């Protein structure tokens, strides 16, 4: 949960 | 996975 993947933005879920 | 809360930099575990 940040930034990354995963949750946050970037890759996966959420943004980016 | 990356930075934040979880794996990575940060909190959780990793380094931080």
């Amino acid at each position: 949960v940040g930034a990354x993947a995963x949750v946050x933005w970037x890759w996966x879920w959420x943004w980016x």
